[PDB]
């Protein structure tokens, strides 16, 4: 087996903390997926960043909701807004507070902002942002693409097309409600489509990607307040992307080719050297011994130091282990009744491994068999006695155990006897012989003894009949005791009346 070197991941509210990191004033509510980036208070800054580089040769997609606040330019003291930034620089870094709207401060980056505070006059040098454009001045929050230069200075993107020009929001933030927000990037066309509360911005971003000097990016979502404020929040929702600059590490059963424990993904910046873990002690605890390392999908791997060096493309290292623990069968001793269909004895087996376990069974009583399909001893035992049953349990790695238990086939069921009706016949007349018919679960001989016979009548053990000529008028109770080989007994009776002619 071989896995992909770069996964296509979806970040959701439950795995968010596995893939992303909050910083500054940001907090997170896992039950709702709500990242609160700032509260409605002065001088706040909060961010969330994705801990793996995104490959822009593949599609990526944020689908969620955003609360931009409840006041904005010309309608309350609202700011600063929320920035969604894609940076060619290192993971974990965020843009600046203020007019930079979380994008200014990052070099050669691009992104999209929702901007509630119109910075009409030129921000100072330290703000790393040009003024907001005239075409969105005069009232209302607006949305826009943003790009930065090599000094980290943000320019709000404007154009002569309504497709991607900076534009006032159709749905203004008046009441702290969450609106639908979507950033969709198509890795085939390089077109980024941003949608906020039904309003769309669309642009081919091939040029900004080329200007950034790379095809793999660090994603941040950052909001701030200064003297102007707002509750600013992003709700997950989901973020889908394909990894760049990762190494996959798998822990694989050499016999089956299956993952023994979950694989691990290490992330870094391009050229970052990262130590990976072969998890030997965890595999040992699971009954596995180290076998080898295959690093053919990670040419940067150094087995002495256990390091890889991240590249744009994903790498993969596989550690192989061998299952060195035999399976266990637990089966207690059994007592079953001869000539009855037994309820199955399930040969309950457990094993530490990833493959198939095969049981082979010997020493079964006659009539019993091992059913593979149900892993059970089934059948009807035909013979009294005790057997030692041996079960040899073999896993796919050829670890073997053998277990024995006893099956005692017993007879505790008494014979059954066809009923004989009460009889009547004339004194001194020979009778039609009365047949005594028995059956038993042992399938073996039932022996009968008979008492209480009218005088002149005889029981014959050879063919189990009563016959003869009765010589006394009167009434008899004939008593038959039927015994199997095990000593189980049945008493059957009937009345015999000897009459006058
Ligand atoms: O309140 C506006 C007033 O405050 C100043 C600081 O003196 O700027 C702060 O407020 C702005 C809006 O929240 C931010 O853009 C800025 O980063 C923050 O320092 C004044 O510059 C501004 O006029
Ligand atoms: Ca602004
Ligand atoms: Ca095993
Ligand atoms: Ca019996």
């Amino acid at each position: 087996t071989t896995a992909v070197t770069a996964n296509t991941i979806t970040v959701n509210k439950d795995n968010l903390k596995q893939y992303m990191t909050t910083s500054g004033n940001a907090t997170y509510d896992q039950s709702t997926g709500i990242v609160t980036l700032t509260q409605d208070a002065y001088s706040q800054k909060g961010a969330i960043t994705l801990g793996t580089r995104i490959d822009s040769n593949k599609s990526f997609h944020f689908s969620g909701k955003v609360n931009l606040g409840n006041k904005y330019e010309g309608h309350g003291n609202g700011g600063d807004g929320i920035g969604f930034a894609f940076s060619p620089g290192v993971l974990g870094e965020t843009g600046l507070n203020g007019a930079a709207v979380g994008i200014g401060g990052l070099s050669n980056a691009f992104g999209f902002k929702l901007d509630t505070y119109h910075n009409t006059s030129k921000p100072n040098s330290a703000a790393k942002a040009n003024a907001d454009p005239s075409n969105v001045a005069g009232g209302g929050a607006f949305g826009a693409f943003v790009t930065t230069d090599s000094y980290g200075v943000a320019t709000t993107y404007t154009s002569s097309s309504t497709a991607d020009n900076a534009a006032k929001l159709n749905v203004q933030p008046t009441n702290n409600t969450f609106q639908d927000f979507d950033i969709n990037y198509n890795g085939d066309t390089k077109v980024m489509t941003v949608k906020y509360a039904g309003q769309t911005w669309t642009r081919n971003i091939s040029d900004w990607i080329a200007k950034s000097g790379t095809t793999n990016f660090s994603l941040s979502m950052t909001a701030s307040t200064g003297g102007a404020t707002n509750l600013q929040q992003v709700q997950f929702g989901t973020f889908e992307y394909t990894e760049s600059a990762v190494t996959q590490v798998r822990y694989v059963d050499v016999t089956t080719g299956k993952d023994i424990i979950p694989p691990k993904t290490y992330s870094g910046n391009v050229d970052q050297v990262v130590t990976i873990d072969n998890q030997q002690s965890a595999l040992t605890a699971k009954g596995y011994n180290y076998t080898s390392v295959d690093s053919s999908y990670a040419s940067t791997y150094n087995d002495t130091n256990k390091t890889v060096k991240m590249t744009n493309a994903g790498q993969s290292v596989t550690y192989y282990f061998t299952d060195v623990k035999a399976p266990t069968v637990t089966v207690g001793n059994q007592t079953i009744e001869v000539g009855k269909t037994m309820n199955p004895i399930v040969l309950t087996t457990t094993d530490n491994g990833t493959g198939t376990v095969t049981n082979t069974v010997t020493g079964l009583p006659s009539g019993l068999s091992y059913d593979s399909a149900t892993n059970s001893i089934i059948g009807t035992p035909t013979k009294i006695g005790q057997s030692t049953v041996t079960v040899v349990s073999t896993d796919q790695a050829n670890n073997k155990s053998t277990t024995t238990f006893t099956i005692n086939v017993v007879d505790t069921t008494a014979p059954t006897v066809t009923p004989i009706g009460d009889q009547s016949s004339e004194v001194y007349s020979p009778i039609s012989p009365i047949k005594i018919a028995t059956q038993d679960n042992s399938g073996n001989a039932v022996t009968n003894t008979v008492t209480g016979l009218p005088s002149g009548l005889t029981f014959d053990s050879t063919n189990n009949t009563i016959s003869g000529t009765p010589t006394n008028i009167g009434t008899s109770t004939i008593s038959i005791v039927s015994t199997d080989a095990s000593g189980n007994k049945t008493t059957t009776t009937f009345k015999y009346e000897v009459t006058r002619n």
